[PDB]
Formats: structure tokens, C-alpha cells, sequence
């Protein structure tokens, strides 16, 4: 509950545009994919970008329990957040979340058929560091 | 399945000291944790260490289906392996897998009570590059 974590975890989040996203894959195996962080609100909410794959979409439709992971291997520190994700289908949201260097990935702009936007809402997390971890609920850390 | 994207998969694995490990967690949620690579054999077998944790031991005994993810540090790309994991509780295995480098995390050595070794066996791979992925079965390649 010390203020350092939220600030330290926030630096961790801010330090890369890439987030590792864990999902429930086929046949009971977890799957991890890299996604792009379009926006976040502290540790409460993340808006992410990934390529439209019917596989991923169908999977998230049936099971939206996910986790996010942020790491710096140099400190051997990481942050994991656990929560649920929803696909944002409306163009309004897609437009408001669009950023520079979305363009690198989605040449046809907001209307690129491969631009999918997601909203992750964190329930809890775990900060790992010095081979220990501190688990917290989001509603506590604020 | 071609040898270009599999040469990059192996290079990525050989350069990796830390690997992201995805496990099936409480209440239906995936969980991810960084673990250290001790040894591997191609893309089929990976020996990992992490700190001893009774929560993780119980998790993995209920459900040993996991994935590994190797981040490419120089471009938007990565390798995901999927398979099953087993904890190596025996000192013989821990002695064999011990590498110079472990002394940083486990200062009491092979007998450090926080030293846990695990053996992952991959069944399927997925290589991500250029916003695409190629899926392959490890035993075919
Ligand atoms: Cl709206
Ligand atoms: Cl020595």
C-alpha cells in the first residue's frame, strides 16, 4: 500500500508501448501475445491495439479473462495485472484511441480492417522484484 | 515449414536468459511470471528456475499446461511455445541444471531453499513477425 509501488509500477508501464497479454488459448493452454498500449489510466484501465485475427476475437468472445505483464529484465522486475478485456467495435472509440505509430501498423488508418482496439480493466496485480512479490487489489492501491 | 523463421526462433531462444511463463491461474485467469532459462535442447525442452512458491506448486499440480514467450528485443516479434511443465523436486536434477549465474539468485547454492527447477516440454510453437504468425508442431520440425 506504500505510494512507491503505484509510481514504480507506473514508470514500468510508461517505459514501453508494448505489453504482453495472456489469454486462455485452445485446449486449455495459456497463450501470450505482444500488444500495443494505446492508452492507460494508472493501473486501472488499459486500451490496447492488436491485429484483427478471427481466432483471437472468437476466443475473447468466449473467454475474456486475461492478464497483462510488463517487465524490465535489467532490474528483473515485472508487474502483472489480472482482469477482463472487451473489444471496442465503434469507430468513435477507435478514432479517439488512435496514436502516432498506429500508422506503421495500420496503413489505412482508423478504418484499417486489421486495427482492433481493446479495453482491459484490472482487478488485481502482482509486483515482482528482488525475487519477491506483493499482491494487491486495484481498489486498495488507490 | 521453412528454415528462415525457425533459425530466428532458435537464435531468439539461445539469446534469452529470461522467459515469460504463462500458467493457468486461480478463477480461470491466465497468469504470467518471468523465469530464468537454465538449459534447453532446441525448441523441445527448456529447463527453468524460479523461486520456490507453494502457491505455484499447487497450481502446477492441478494444471501443468503452460506457455513460454520469448521477446525479440530488436524488433516487433516473438516466439511462443506451448506444452506442459514438471517441477524437478530432486537434488540430483537441481545439481545437474545448476549454472554459474544461479549464485546471484540463490546464494546458498544447490541447497538454497528458494531454488526450484522445472522442465518444460514444448508441443507447439507460434512465431510472430510482421503482424502475422506461423504455427508449427515441434515434432514435425
Ligand atoms: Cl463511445
Ligand atoms: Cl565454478
Amino acid at each position: 500500500i506504500d505510494e512507491k509501488f503505484l509510481i514504480e509500477s507506473n514508470e514500468l508501464v510508461e517505459s514501453s508501448k508494448i505489453v504482453m497479454v495472456g489469454t486462455n488459448g485452445e485446449n486449455g493452454y495459456p497463450n501470450i501475445k505482444a500488444m500495443m498500449r494505446l492508452k492507460h489510466d494508472g493501473l486501472k484501465k488499459f486500451w490496447l491495439s492488436t491485429n484483427t485475427s478471427t481466432r483471437m476475437v472468437e476466443r475473447l468472445k468466449k473467454n475474456n479473462k486475461i492478464c497483462l505483464y510488463f517487465v524490465d529484465d535489467n532490474k528483473f522486475a515485472g508487474l502483472m495485472l489480472v482482469g477482463t478485456i472487451e473489444i471496442l467495435h465503434d469507430r468513435a472509440s477507435k478514432e479517439m484511441l488512435w496514436t502516432d505509430g498506429c500508422e506503421i501498423y495500420y496503413p489505412l488508418g482508423i478504418d484499417d480492417p486489421d486495427y482492433t482496439a481493446l479495453c482491459f480493466t484490472a482487478e488485481w496485480g502482482n509486483y515482482y522484484r528482488h525475487l519477491k512479490n506483493i499482491t494487491f487489489k486495484i481498489d486498495e492501491i488507490y
